[PDB]
């Protein structure tokens, strides 16, 4: 397919898309995005994903160069003319200078729309293993660009589909994902204090009040794995996908389980709820 | 008026793009070196050639250039520039992360600007470092990643630079290796934790010349009210001495003498170094 990037006002094809190399995004890593993802050519928690963009290029000192409303504009306009299931990536740049006032004040932004690449069946099916590391996110509130450790971090990985942030045995989450241990029919995520405040994340709790599942907010420990009896990944594009294998450790019986794939069903059904 | 050595020619900096399919655009995905000049002579080219070929191979990213090739396009760039110029070699990661799990496609870019030399009042009355309770991650790799170099001045009394102290150790600054005097030696991080400065190489190699004993470990803020001087370096600032490290004024809270022994020393015997 022929992907997008907006950029100065126009929808170019993406193959054409340039940015300046003054932008301070280059030279310093400056940048804040989002990732948002379409059910039948609608957005995905659109509001909900253009806020945590503000909150995160208000958090890296970066002024706005365009509204909400705006950025909604052009998102919704690039799906149209796209004609097809869409990641839609909204990027905010630091610009060309960091003023005397502590602000990035000449912030660019551009808006990159590629045809969806979701997890083949087979992964639901069969589930997915996690390369576990001893490392963080700093400010995991805000999501910059900087994935360079979602990269390094694998290569001594196993064929695993990603890396987990397990700073000190504690499990916080994935390096694209919220990260799911199930033990005893209970759910544990690690609280918004340490993990991104997924969208995925807010609409599997929402699924867990509505099923009676309990949820505990706390990072569970890689040495609870073994009496876990499931586990699982989400965010906007991969869904709910299940966890089989963390390291050299199996999750229970190595094929996904039924609160997952219940989950997963529950999750499909009901989305049309956060779409826009 | 800068230039940018990209896709073969010296363009202006103010022309040049790159295209956002580069992985550095999207997921931070390259490296740099910063290189400077004494005499229109780039200070350390190959050992700070080096440095960038190892923060590629640290980061899976293949050179798309030959570190001669590289080193060429350095010096017609400095010809051309006719100042004191401060250079800046950037490895991308290119368009893709192959099945291979490495960049295979990287680009390159090579900004040259005028040097910006710290005013010599700050070198008179020496600098104030703002602490902060973080580090850089995967510290020996030159990551393009400084976004806490800014995000952690919002709150800083107008401090010159930030100083990573994570858990109160001393690690080192946004822009720089950071020295601690106590007792006559030196203190500085190791290289497991702070980069392995090309500054910091040099007055390692003073240090030795001169007899002080360097303690390659992380100072902690706790030890600060009995250090004298504190100074940190980097290829532009060379030695700037450092007065007050958040609330602690360090030692008589003017520069100290070794802080102003090795920097007239580092200026002496910088020819050695020159390519
Ligand atoms: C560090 C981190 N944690 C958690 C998430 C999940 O957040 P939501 O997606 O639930 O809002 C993301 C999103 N990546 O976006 C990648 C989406 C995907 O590729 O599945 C992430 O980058
Ligand atoms: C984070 C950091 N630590 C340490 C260093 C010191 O390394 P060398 O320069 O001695 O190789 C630098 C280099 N910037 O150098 C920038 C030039 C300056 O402003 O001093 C750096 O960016």
């Amino acid at each position: 397919h022929m992907n997008l990037c907006y950029i100065d006002g126009k929808f170019l094809p993406l193959e054409e898309a340039k940015l300046p190399v003054t932008d301070l995004i280059i030279q310093r890593g400056v940048g804040v995005f989002e990732t948002i993802s379409t059910h039948s050519r609608r957005p995905l928690m659109l509001t909900p994903h253009l806020k945590r963009l503000e909150g995160s290029a208000t958090a890296s000192s970066i002024v706005m160069p365009a509204t909400l409303d705006e950025m909604a504009r052009i998102i919704r306009e690039g799906i149209k003319k796209m004609g097809c299931e869409t990641m839609v990536r909204p990027y905010i740049t630091g610009g060309d200078s960091f003023g005397k006032d502590h602000l990035f004040s000449s912030s660019r932004y551009f808006v990159i729309f590629a045809e969806i690449r979701k997890p083949d069946p087979i992964l639901y099916e069969k589930g997915v293993a996690l390369h576990p590391i001893n490392a963080e996110r700093y400010l995991p509130s805000t999501k910059s660009i900087n994935y360079m450790l979602s990269f390094t971090g694998q290569r001594d990985s196993k064929g695993a589909y990603e890396i987990l942030y397990c700073p000190e045995g504690e499990i916080v989450e994935g390096s694209h994902s919220t990260f799911f241990l199930i033990k005893n029919g209970h759910l544990i995520t690690a609280p918004t204090s340490r993990a991104l405040s997924g969208t995925t994340r807010q609409i599997v709790l929402e699924l867990a009040r509505r099923g009676n599942i309990q949820v505990e907010e706390r990072c569970p420990l890689l040495t609870e794995l073994p009496e876990a009896e499931e586990a699982f990944i989400t965010g906007t594009v991969k869904e709910l996908l299940p966890v089989v294998r963390i390291g050299d450790q199996i999750i229970g019986n190595g094929v996904p389980g039924k609160l997952t794939k219940h989950l997963h069903q529950v999750y499909l059904s009901s989305i049309v709820e956060w779409l826009e």
